[PDB]
């Protein structure tokens, strides 16, 4: 197939065994705030430097994915400060500021954005990828995001 390749890792629930090794509060259940044609999101109150965090060691190639995206909905207030995060070798490999890869923007309140992060461009990074994280960096308390559709793509 000449259409570039995709690895869903949330869609309405995790997918193709990523695993949710979050140390933030969310839920992945969260029914309030979901996408037209999607049943859930991942709901991610951003507070005390939690993140979510799906893995799946070693299971996105760069050789055969070069971005990873998400949609995130900033909820009541928008303009949440969140920084996202490769991990290779079951290690952080570098971040990104969620408004630097929204094109300097903060992210719009009570609506959907589609996110996207290439692995070599935006971190340098490239070979197997252990998972992704979003973070709170603020520490306090954060209005709720709503992460859907998480995917890696050619
Ligand atoms: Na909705």
């Amino acid at each position: 197939g000449a259409m570039g390749e995709s690895l869903s890792i949330y869609k309405s629930g995790l997918k193709n065994d990523f695993q949710d090794w979050s140390w933030g509060e969310h839920s992945l259940t969260d029914t309030t705030n979901v996408e037209s044609g999607e049943t859930n999101s991942i709901s991610f109150t951003p507070k005390a430097y939690g993140a979510v965090f799906l893995g799946c060691f070693e299971c996105i190639d760069t050789d055969t994915y070069n971005n990873i995206e998400f949609d995130i909905n900033g909820g009541s207030s928008g303009a949440q400060l969140l920084r996202i995060t490769v991990v290779k070798n079951s290690k952080s490999v570098g971040s990104k500021l969620i408004t630097d890869l929204n094109g300097g923007t903060p992210i719009e309140a009570n609506s959907w954005t589609k996110i996207k992060a290439s692995f070599i461009d935006d971190f340098k990074v490239s070979g197997k990828v252990d998972g992704i994280w979003i973070q709170d960096i603020k520490g306090d308390t954060q209005s709720t995001v709503y992460i859907s559709n998480i995917i890696a793509t050619a």
